């Protein structure tokens, strides 16, 4: 599975072939992202920002266009999963948008509701800069530091 | 970050920078290594093929030099885990050998028990292809079957 040079090559057939009798299953990987704000509301938007720069360099993507992403649940935690879920749904299905910004225009800490928006355009190859791939969000190791300066822990599955 | 085309770097410019205030950490990553053979020593010695087929082409390995790894266990899964670890430490550090290929030439199935061989030579980026560097053997569902047609399942952390 590999790319050889001529002189690699030239040891190859100088030598028995090994029988191989194994393979590979189940790659995995993942990152975690670590997002902060002066605000939480700055710290969920900019751990979406995290999430989408692992994708490419937002810095060119186009506010063409402007989306919206409200969602919910039982606690932060679930919350800012919904959140990024919901996002990461906007980009992997058509359309499939990516944005430039994303912002958190509110969240309500007691139910657990949550507004955002973000501008930006369709995601392209050819216009756009080629990073990883994201696969899914996680609860993993999972933290919402909800106080002075707040910050956010998050680990996402990728390729 | 991304190295970028002119026109993709005439968009960046286009548009105010966006703030960031995020970061990646802890990339991680993990591969499952199924391996079987004929015996049980078999499927053993090949699990090790499969690791070391990870880091580069072992085809392109020359059989310079041999070395003998023993260890033991409590159970035949421990047994496994030392082994691989024994084989790992000795491309890790000081002579950083890689096997061309394995062979166990003992299990001790009472006293969990082996023997093992190997030969090949010092590894070198300047002889043989990059892949993927070995962190560490994992317990994480590491199974072994020792009925006839034997194998082995182990994962394994990444890079």
């Amino acid at each position: 599975d590999y790319n050889l040079t001529e002189e690699q090559k030239a040891i190859k057939a100088k030598y028995p072939p090994v029988n191989r009798k194994y393979e590979y299953l189940d790659h995995t990987a993942a990152v975690q992202l670590h997002a902060w704000g002066d605000t939480l509301e700055e710290a969920f938007e900019q751990c979406a920002m995290a999430m989408f720069g692992y994708m490419t360099d937002t810095g060119t993507v186009e506010p063409l266009q402007t989306v919206e992403v409200e969602t919910q649940g039982d606690d932060l935690q679930s919350l800012l999963f919904h959140f990024l879920d919901e996002w990461l749904y906007k980009f992997s299905a058509d359309e499939f948008f990516i944005p430039r910004e994303v912002k958190v225009l509110s969240i309500d800490q007691r139910n657990f509701k949550l507004r955002s928006i973000g501008w930006g355009e369709e995601f392209s190859l050819s216009k756009h800069p080629q990073g990883t791939e994201v696969k899914a969000i996680t609860y993993s190791a999972m933290q919402v530091y909800n106080e002075e300066n707040p910050e956010v822990f998050v680990i996402i599955d990728i390729l």
